[PDB]
């Protein structure tokens, strides 16, 4: 599973480790994904180069999923859910503002290690 | 409705302010969204972190839409084109160079405000 | 296609230099795809922005292909190999670690040169 978040800068260094760090839990408490196999990616928006509503300069936080397809929509909800909520108690913002993807990844899309495709390791 | 927008380092500000205003329209206006849903992204890639076709230091313009399921056609062709007409009023860069990707979500897994999902959200 | 990689920083701008030129070799010899249509972008992860397995500061790559629907397990199977092994053979990081991803677009998904989609192109 991976996690890729994209934030709008200004957090502290504090607080990006938190946001990283939680947002790791949250994956492995909702869907049951081992700690091993569990990343996070954090990408950081300068300012100007968020546009939200026709409005500059506001706070964001999105995070989007990359994992293998198969999960059940409990488990969706309950991701989307935990990492929403990561997002808010972490940086501050919102869950109004906080948005969270989830995209799928057939098993012979998804690389593992020694470069083999999950389908091959039979995931 | 997301637009993240990949572009080569060399832009003014202006011209990036530019980029993101217009980019909005062409989602606004291209598949009738609300403004208040629509979002646009910048990454700016540096110098050598982009090779296009062997050759590194081109000028490179990417866009790349996440949104739900449902549009038509017509309305997807649309966005392709408003958002890659876009991407060379504003930056100079010709439609030939200029890329729009697309992402169809199901309502399952796009999540909304208040940490739901819109299938959920109903 | 699309070769998007993300990798921590650390990396010298010759190794920058080769990992980028032989992806795109990488891709055009699994896939058969033409070097006109090949892309490699990079982005690169900055200090306590890449969490791995709960752990920070750790050597990071990740190659996420974006390419039109159609082509054959053996071409992605082939495509996860090819790349595996590029991104140690260039970076020094072994393939245990390296990840590949592929993503299938819908043909009327991606859009072309000239602003309209492979779709309306006929492919």
């Amino acid at each position: 599973p991976y996690v890729t978040i994209s934030a709008t800068e200004g957090l502290s260094a504090e607080k990006k480790k938190q946001l990283l760090e939680r947002s790791s839990d949250a994956v492995v408490q909702s869907i049951g994904a081992p700690l091993a196999s569990v990343r996070v990616m954090l990408h950081e928006l300068p300012g100007g180069h968020y546009l939200n509503a026709g409005q500059f300069n506001t706070p964001g936080l999105m995070f989007v999923v990359d994992f293998i397809e198969g999960r059940t929509e409990e488990q969706r909800n309950a991701l989307i859910a935990a990492l929403s909520k990561t997002g808010t108690e972490t940086t501050g913002i919102p869950e109004s503002e906080v948005r969270v993807r989830l995209l799928d990844f057939p098993k012979a899309n998804m690389g593992m290690a020694g470069g083999i495709s999950a389908k091959a390791m039979g995931r």
